[PDB]
């Protein structure tokens, strides 16, 4: 409908979500630590391609867990729900790193991810593979910033002990398909998570998913509706951290967070959407961007079974 | 749209669930061992008020744990959900009787179930209790068919050893309001359990709530918006047993199922169903339900992220 | 050996102890609250009948979980390890009411000690079975002080919702020998925690515990040696609540504590004690009993694997 | 007392196992599919220096997890109590990794044996480490045979995934002192599992053990008092895998078992002794081994609560 008032609102919910000052920026590498708390960004993108941004949504930041319903889509446009799920689990858990049938859980949590990464373009090297995923992503923001962070690569390598574990774990309960490098694997998932956007390309890759695969600023087919059905339906249950259920209830829409402060939230056949500001809640998310979906869902009336 | 051929669907659909002959009978209890494996009955009504049957449409049957979303909308629509949920939680788990909180996972588990049956008509009796929870569900099936099983009341009270445990539990953690009769609280939950349904009036109650509260039939408001949203949320992840997460995925709509063979099926704002057939799977879900839910979104793509 | 000269070291052990004033007695019933924190009594009782008592060693108070082993010994005596253990356990756990094989984890848990109550005597009625008991108890402590509260019994019956939903669980998953009265057998399990005994009394209780059944005042066989074993090695693994575990790698001697404060300690063909000081730990075991535990195998190289 | 009789008894024993043909040879790495089946060896070492051995007792084979008893006893002969559980626990655990309290359960399990491992000797390179154990265990063994399996070594650490995911999750949790090479320990670790013994060698080792840290043969003092008391609680309550627990109830005796079929027992102030046969049980421990440690008991009352 009218699009100029709707701006007139998002730009009414920003301003009550920058009175939120709580919470703390991730300091677990140096990548992170950098950021400024005050840094607050907010870009929309309809399924018609309708733009409108407000605050820091020209900085780049990176994907980091917000990649992982990205490459389940791509997984899924590919091999097809069936081969995937045979790999990993679709629902969430009450941690331990399998569930009973010695799958990752869903594809949310770091060893559904990083068993996901395991099925995408097998075969050829992780140089052939990053430039497959990057194409994707490119035509997800409709050629829009799509960078890499090498610091953030290199940082989350050399510290990432606990994923080092969770590989060498897949390994041992033969998780990974058939004559895998599971090292290859974690450094291209390493990779994949350092990979740089801003609120502004984001918000076209969540409007491609609410727009059924199509991305709605070239008209495009990115992927499969089976893709964005299950990645949807993940992100809706999965995307937030220990927080997922609250949000399910509450917010209900399908969304996805991460560690340098981005949330890429989806509304049905109405528009994408990318929140960022660094310092994360006790769950690992967003402050300001958590209080600005409750806000949201609250005004527009957008959740799942609203009326 | 045409109504007439979407009928020639259900009856297909119905048809070809038929010759699913899987499944067991629940024999815990005579009242449920009694049953025939071959009863099965489909009813629909939609938004608009258009119904249609196939089967074995007017057999009575026990609501079972289908009354668990419909006492929850009622404890909601008469304290909010504030109220509520300081005595029950809002998403599935991974069994235990209570979350990290010491309240219960959700109130489609029993031990959610139990807390929110203390929360409806607090002070009167248990027949004043058990009349005005029957009213509700007159208003919500538009007068239709809402009766009772004594026999199976009485059973259910004999034998529910696991639900006296769970019982006594809550009273010890204090989960209960205070000054609450634990066993009459008990009491008024085998009488919920034991009201009894046909296909065709227990359709007019998922039609209601998928009416945002108003029922197809009457016109009349039942539930409030903010109860009708919350019981659809919690059927969409907690309504299966431990298949809900499958369900959410494959199926992905409010549902709740029972003992007896019942799966009580929501389409937001198109239509209300009710599916019977008393064989269960491992899960303790229809076989023949199961099976019909899942063609039923297969073929006309009623899921919640289909576009 | 020199009797005369072990008696000033347990009375300089004592006097060390005493100095701890640590601890909150127990509140849960009135019965237990009542009782101050400065008393502190040690009773030893030696294999050849030399006795020796410090502190408040003649006011009574309730055996509690003191009692748990006893009772597991009388049921051992008359029925052999095998019929016991096909009911319950023979080792600690990591809480939850079963371990693996729908049995409680051990005799010394509440769940171990309600299932073991229902082997004692069966057939009797409650009154014949604790005359039963109270006359095995007065055997072992040589016709010495054995009594009862029946206000402990009232309140703990009141009180005792995490019993009874012990009960109810145990009664679901059939922990019970066929044709048992659950409540009946909580009535039984309620009075045997409230039997009073004094430091000097129970002193000789665990005298016969290490005199291979035999009790030093009497010189008549009281338990079997199968009986015995089985006690003092569940003693040794089990006894001392989460704390079992630090308490068989520092002290190694079998033991068990009581909420009332009791620690009942046995030192195999040597002696038996029994220690008493209300306030308690985190643990729930006697803070001042606790310190003179570990004070008396460092002084005296009582420990199992002390050479 | 008679030694030539007992040995009559030993055989007796020894000829009643040899009939136990269950159980299935470990077969994770070739060197030890390798083994027959038949192989079947028991020995004995008094604390007065008796020897007695009867069947294959100077095959070699691998020690495995019977080095971990002996490793824990040199980390507390040098280290001291207090250091070393500042690292690991004492007690067995109800798998995952880790305790409450970020540390591994008890020094029995691999995660507990790793960082113990990680406690001896700091400082010096892994071959010096080496040298260092390797010193203590031919002073434990009194100059008999002690050698290594270089392929066992080279095949434990090529398919040890399970044991890398314990080092990078240990890692991560901040187990291991301030400056530790993971990897390095971890190489370390796997050669000290593939150290090769006889059961006459490894009968000395056990008497050690019995002779309060004294070698039998040699009168040398080994190890410390409080090194060889710590060891026999942990192997009293954590040596036989999930069958800890019934072994401490039904045996009762210090006793560390390995996945090449060996079982080092100890009897306090009595003998050592080494039975081994490569056949496993579900739980990993030897079968004619546990056979024949129930019949030893039974036969010369040898229980730690046995009058
Ligand atoms: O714990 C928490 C939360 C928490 C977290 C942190 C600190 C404090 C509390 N909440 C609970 N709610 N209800 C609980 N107990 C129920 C009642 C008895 N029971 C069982 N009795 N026996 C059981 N046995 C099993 O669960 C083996 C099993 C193994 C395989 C297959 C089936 C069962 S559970 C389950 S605990
Ligand atoms: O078990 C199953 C399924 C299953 C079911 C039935 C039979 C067989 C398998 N799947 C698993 N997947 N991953 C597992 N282990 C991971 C890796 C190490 N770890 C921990 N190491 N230490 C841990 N410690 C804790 O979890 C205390 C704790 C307590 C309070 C707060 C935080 C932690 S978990 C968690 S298990």
């Amino acid at each position: 409908p009218d699009f100029m008032s709707f701006t007139s609102h998002i730009d009414e919910l920003y301003e009550s979500a920058k009175k939120q000052s709580g919470g703390k920026v991730a300091d677990y590498i140096p990548q992170l630590a950098k950021f400024s708390p005050d840094l607050w960004g907010v870009s929309v993108c309809t399924v018609d391609g309708q733009r409108h941004s407000t605050g820091d949504t020209k900085v780049p930041f990176c994907l980091q867990s917000c990649v992982k319903p990205l490459k389940y889509a791509i997984a899924v446009n590919d091999l097809g729900t069936e081969y995937v799920h045979r790999y990993v689990g679709k629902e969430p858990s009450g941690k331990l790193f399998l569930n009973e049938d010695d799958k990752p859980h869903n594809p949310m949590v770091n060893a559904g991810a990083i068993v996901v990464t395991s099925l995408i373009k097998q075969g050829v090297n992780n140089a052939e593979k990053f430039d497959y995923v990057m194409q994707f992503l490119n035509k997800m923001a409709g050629n829009e910033y799509v960078g890499f962070s090498n610091a953030t690569f290199q940082s989350e390598r050399e510290s990432g002990d606990r994923n080092f574990a969770i590989g060498y774990y897949l390994k041992e309960k033969k998780c990974f398909p058939e004559g895998t490098d599971m090292v290859g694997i974690l450094d291209f998932y390493f990779q994949l998570c350092s990979i740089e956007v801003t609120c502004e390309s984001a918000s076209v890759m969540a409007a491609t998913l609410a727009n059924g695969g199509f991305c709605p600023i070239t008209g495009e087919r990115v992927l499969s509706p089976e893709a964005v059905r299950n990645t949807l339906s993940l992100m809706h249950s999965c995307g937030m951290y220990d927080f997922s259920g609250q949000f399910a209830f509450h917010v209900g829409l399908p969304a996805k967070s991460g560690v340098a402060g981005g949330i890429l939230l989806v509304v049905p056949n109405v528009m994408g959407m990318m929140c960022w500001s660094p310092p994360l809640d006790k769950m690992g998310n967003s402050v300001k961007g958590i209080h600005f979906c409750h806000d949201l869902v609250s005004l527009c009336n957008f959740h799942n079974y609203d009326n």
